[PDB]
């Protein structure tokens, strides 16, 4: 099986697997573990921050930073296909009691006009406003970069008001070799930033949030009430530090790989746009087949190839470090084999 | 000075009082208010339901409601200009632990395909989509009808899910004088309807739910819990009681005010759209104006016209039974001097 | 019937229907009420506060004190048989997201010493100590008084601790009364008073809060929240305003029947402390007759009599406007007659 | 420095550091781990379940338990000294909107006549007690065994009533060796057991639910909304699985150096009852000593044993795999060399 799904599905690294067994441990509970500690300060050092947790998932670092960032009753802006009111199951609900307003912007990018008008005045009948958040790389656009000039632009209206800004840089490190800006840049307009281990970067479990001291102590309080507080989790930092440290720059190659296999599912006559693609994925459009979505994930899984419907028109294709040039090249192969048996 | 702002400034009638002044009364913790009592027998009757609940606010109406279909985490779809995403003070995540999943419409009717597309699937990722939220007439939109085959096509979607359906009827009788559909057969398809006393119809206090015995028993103890369960609330009710039964044919009064209103101020200059106003609100615009939407009620107020602003570029304009012709003429009469001055 | 349910179940007086049926009344959402502004100013300065904000019921009144004093995860130490915890529907749960941290007193007076330890240190695993409630009267201990240094000791040390403190003056009137303690005065060590004017004080709805002008303002939004935000409510006010202001002095009537009542329940032979009765409260104990509560109450309500039992052994009988001596004297010679037919 | 604070601080064996290294992973979103899969079965056996999840820590677990067995207003009974109450940050009313129902037992066993008691009658007033939660074994009282007659009459009240029974097994196996009862009948007598794999069965990361299928699937939902969905967490489960399988029995070690440790405690002076002490838990009194238990922890502090104080007069020792025989005999002579420094 050639697994195009995810970059989630990266396995750890031998040397990751190595320092995984020689990690140095310690209860985290008493923030005695020495490896999650060098992984803390590492990562907010790398974002030019103050303080750094160590979380589970994405999911958590989204959700804990979101408590962090707000009280019961307020509102939260973010753009109307994002991660965090797409796919985390209304968590933002029920454990922090806020609602979402959903922007929709283009390839990730909120107007930063229509972020001004989505800021509730000071009413009686409306939640209060206090934390907009970006998502970049951003996902469901097909893994499109955020302009920096956007982000720029929303933290100056967040200034004007006094609002709080989350960056979901799950894929901040794919933003950051795509467009030449180092994270810490991106992160110089965010409050708070949440950002992978476990996607491209191959460590297998985790991420972290990045912040200001006081932000990351209420943050690290709301991990431990969701269940996050672990005891010697320098076993998963160990994998973290070689992912944060060494599996930054081949991040290229997943682009490369993506470009490449676009550009060819571009000749084979399938309906995909080489010029969307920016970093480590790819949106196939199922408009000039006689299958929808669905139908073209089975007759691909029973091919060899795994990948995922994101919509009844629109498959979802991302290339991590297990899958090679071999890999694509094969799968290349099977997608022009199929052109004739799924063509309008 | 000229109320235009609400319907909800409405006072009580002669006859009102004298109702409240001799209402038979009781505890209607121990449901032995009579009043009470025959007012949700009668709105029951009306909506052709089983069951019926007082309530002291319409926003405490759909709360309830919200709260009697859905468990924490749950979805609820509505639109995304609707009253209960709008302006009900982020309730239902506060209150459910419900995340809104906001369908931008066409004059408060949104596409049933729209609604398709935002029923969520089983996934791990979603939230279950548990209610569909319909308002009828729309706020935001300027009165608005949504026409009876929507509700009829939402109402099959739901069905096939086993989804709730939840009328926000605050105006539900002035879409029903309007469009000539009994209130009985918009309430046939849905399990729920909220219906305002307190607006239109001329009551002091309060709006009913009607629905199935066992959802009004839900919905009767999320109001114990919200702290809707009054003791002698017969004095309230006896003026509900005439409200419901005396007040809404006259409503036809106040959608022709309304729609003079319009008429002339389109005739003064001012950006309106007289065909758009088949109830009880106006929205004007402010394009062609030197000021927007805010200057415009400071200049309207300070000439002794009452309005609010929506946006920024738009005011709404509500009739009512103590705004008579007189009052609309005197306000057409301030609208056309200000005109000169206002212009663009 | 005898009803010694409760003393919410009290009628409007004459003079209140008259004052309802020419109330003077406008817009509360929009502040422009002149009956409840009243009632709200008086209420502030009967109890020494800055500001006052109506509601339609006691819970309502206790639950946007705790929306408004907390934040989601603080911990609320209150009284084991308070309201708040006994029968408030879990409502600071759902609402608040807040825990209960329940102390058992005695008569409704929690050792400052047990509250002291029940204050949580900073450590990551506790809640944050946010509220300090306590009930004067005390209803499940029998309409206790708790006295004026145990308040005043509370208040020291939650001010220690930057804790706030709300008093459920449900019956502060009653306590007052009993004491000779000024509400005023107790108002003193407390950041909050809810107190009702539907109980002894004979209003048909309503309770008010008292208390500093940003805590009443943040109140006020959680009454929106909650659905407590009504129209034209000076209807109820103007019944509010006698209630606060002439219906006082004869609580001093519903105690000197419930003393009555309890001497002579004892001289029939039931188990009644008389010695316990200090207001409009008497606990009865089933343990020397052949019945639980359950069936003492049942074969009371086929006699003509309607109390509540508060336990397998324990029945609670509340005085009130519309039990005159008479009706007292009445249920006496029922309770006589029963007691042969019950007695072990 | 020997550490008697926590079990928690075991560190993983060598046999643990190997699997963890060669662990055979996969992503646990899609189900695709072939270890967190085994780890799950072998859970779900030992304890006669039909399914099992694995969480990152024992309070995510106990905390979706929660979720997946109540809706929002419900009551949890609970003992009231419990981990869920005292040290989960009051994750259940921030999390399900659930009130806890704190019961005092006697070492962890709620007398089940307290438990029937403090179930809620259906009324309108009252929560719905839909969880009753036992903790096997009780941590704060000293690690003391709930006797199996005491679940058994609970489950035997929770199945008269319809209620869900959830144990707390943070360190079931340990009441296992000291009672006899397999785990599989403590569970038996359970809807759902949480039990921990980082405590003294010397897992780095993690606990296990285990229950009926449908109720584990809600769990696992809830652990996605809480961030506990995980990718290759088989590195994790590779430690688990023989912390499951082979770090059971010498449980029996930390029990016997327990007991040795109170009885030399004893022997020196210090306010100890070895008669107390059934697994790996001691509690020691200051009430003979000068100094209080914060006192004193710090003089051990710098006399290198670390312990905590569970209250002003009362200190914990934990015994685990990583304290041997020896170096309780130097903790003893710590514990001499300062008895005649500290004692009244
Ligand atoms: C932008 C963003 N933010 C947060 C998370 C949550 O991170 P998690 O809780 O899974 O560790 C994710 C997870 N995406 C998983 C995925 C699956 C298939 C294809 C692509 N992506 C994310 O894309
Ligand atoms: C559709 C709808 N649903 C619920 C409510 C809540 O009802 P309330 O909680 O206020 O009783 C309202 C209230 N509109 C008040 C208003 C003010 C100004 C102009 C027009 N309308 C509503 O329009
Ligand atoms: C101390 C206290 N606080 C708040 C409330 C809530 O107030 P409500 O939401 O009901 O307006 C009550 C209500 N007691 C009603 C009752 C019934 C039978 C016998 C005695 N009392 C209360 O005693
Ligand atoms: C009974 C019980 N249940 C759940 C948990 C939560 O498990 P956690 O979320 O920490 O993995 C714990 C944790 N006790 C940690 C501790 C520290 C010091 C001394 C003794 N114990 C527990 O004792
Ligand atoms: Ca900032
Ligand atoms: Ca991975
Ligand atoms: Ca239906
Ligand atoms: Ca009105
Ligand atoms: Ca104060
Ligand atoms: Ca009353
Ligand atoms: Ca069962
Ligand atoms: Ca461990």
């Amino acid at each position: 099986m050639i697994d195009l799904r995810s970059d989630t599905v990266t396995k750890p690294t031998e040397e990751m697997r190595k320092a995984m067994a020689q990690a140095e441990v310690g209860d985290d509970v008493y923030g005695e573990d020495p490896t999650i500690n060098e992984l803390e300060r590492l990562a907010a050092e790398t974002f030019g921050k103050e303080a750094a947790l160590f979380v589970p998932s994405g999911t958590m670092g989204n959700q804990v930073s979101i408590m962090a960032h707000t009280q019961r009753g307020d509102e939260v802006i973010l753009e109307a296909d994002s991660h965090i009111f797409w796919a985390e199951v209304g968590a933002m609900a029920v454990l922090s009691g806020v609602m979402p307003h959903p922007v929709p912007g283009k390839n990730g990018a909120m107007d930063p006009d229509d972020v001004r008008k989505a800021i509730r005045d000071g009413n009686i009948h409306f939640p209060r406003t206090s934390l907009i958040a970006i998502e970049n790389t951003h996902n469901r656009s097909g893994g499109r970069v955020v302009p920096l000039e956007n982000i720029k632009e929303i933290c100056t209206i967040a200034k004007e008001h006094g609002i709080n800004v989350h960056i979901d840089g799950a894929r901040i490190f794919n933003a950051s070799i795509a467009s030449g800006v180092p994270v810490k840049e991106y992160a110089g307009y965010a409050d708070s930033v949440m950002f992978c281990l476990s996607k491209g970067l191959c460590a297998p479990v985790g991420s972290v949030v990045v912040g200001d001291r006081d932000f990351i102590e209420r943050a690290r309080k709301a991990r431990k009430m969701l269940g996050g507080g672990m005891r010697q989790a320098g076993v998963l930092a160990a994998a973290g530090i070689i992912a944060l440290t060494k599996m930054v720059d081949r991040l290229k190659e997943d682009h490369e790989n993506a470009r490449f296999l676009a550009l060819k599912l571009k000749e084979i006559g399938y309906s995909v746009n080489p010029e969307d693609v920016k970093t480590n994925m790819v949106i196939l459009r199922t408009d000039n087949l006689k299958v929808n979505a669905h139908g073209f994930i089975e007759a691909l899984r029973n091919s060899g190839v795994l990948a995922e419907a994101v919509s009844d028109t629109e498959i979802r294709l991302v290339t991590h470090k297990d899958v090679s040039r071999n890999d694509i090249e094969e799968a290349l192969n099977i997608f022009e084999k199929l052109f004739s048996q799924v063509q309008h």
